[PDB]
């Protein structure tokens, strides 16, 4: 059977290899990127940089001592898309900055923090499942254990951008509300530059939202 749980630092590799299996290569943003599709070590080293935080949860083919899903979440709060841009100057690939600067862009206009009257809230940043992995509830078991987990960690609320059909309907179903969304395809940065380019064309960015 299947174990969900947090991933501990000393397995930060099994949780990069999972994050290059089934979850950059099919990403939408990532892989509708105008310049290439394949992720870069700045994106990786975001994303792993959660697990030292406990806030990576895991689900695992226990009797074949492998991960088969992931989820990465972590606090957002009033300021973050300011120094997420100012994170994006600096950065060390075009690609990673200006995937921040969309996500700075996903987050501000959300203003989840300001809509909901909270001093911080729990942001899902990555769900993924190993889709042959079919028949066990297990992208709703991620979430739900990320909703759990926050609402343990004293979080007022969780919310996230979902990225696919799927992922949306888990969230509405677990009684988040999308409150803000987003067409890729017509996103444009401050150069007025089209920057991603999904061969799904009319394929939309949800962020939703619910109180713990």
């Amino acid at each position: 059977s299947i174990v969900l749980r947090v991933a501990r630092l000393d397995e930060l590799e099994q949780v990069r290899e999972i994050l290059h299996r089934i979850y950059y290569p099919e990403e939408g943003i990532t892989i509708s990127y105008v310049h290439g599709k394949s992720h870069t070590l700045d994106d990786e080293r975001f994303s792993l940089s959660f697990v030292e935080q406990g806030t990576v949860v895991v689900a695992e083919d226990s009797a074949a001592k492998k991960f088969i899903g992931v989820s990465i979440a972590g606090p957002i709060q009033p300021g973050d898309p300011d120094a997420m841009v100012e994170e994006a100057a600096t950065t060390e690939t075009k690609k990673w900055g200006d995937i921040l600067k969309l996500l700075a862009l996903l987050e501000r206009t959300a203003d989840v923090c300001g809509r909901y009257g909270l001093e911080k809230a729990y942001h899902v940043h990555i769900l993924a499942v190993d889709p042959t992995y079919r028949g066990h509830s297990l992208g709703q078991r991620l979430l739900q254990f990320q909703m759990d987990l926050s609402k343990k960690l004293g979080f007022k609320a969780i919310s996230g951008d979902f990225t696919s059909v799927f992922s949306v309907k888990l969230a509405e179903k677990l009684g988040m509300e999308c409150i803000s969304q987003l067409a890729l395809g017509d996103y444009r940065d401050e150069k007025g530059e089209k920057l991603f380019e999904p061969l799904d064309v009319h394929q939309v960015i949800k962020t939703c939202v619910k109180l713990l």
